[PDB]
């Protein structure tokens, strides 16, 4: 998938519209939030925001 990314740190979802993420999980990235700073991902434990800074493309 051209939008294949890798979780770098776990993150703990904080709002509701955020997604808990495990450090070595894979995502496929929907898109960015107006500043850069969120991406909205998929896992195969659902959908939600996370930090950009704590995944990275690896298409």
């Amino acid at each position: 998938d051209p939008n294949l990314f890798v979780a770098l740190y776990d993150f703990v979802a904080s709002g509701d519209n955020t997604l808990s993420i495990t450090k070595g999980e894979k995502l496929r990235v929907l898109g960015y939030n107006h500043n850069g700073e969120w991406c909205e991902a998929q896992t195969k434990n659902g959908q939600g925001w996370v930090p950009s800074n704590y995944i990275t493309p690896v298409n």
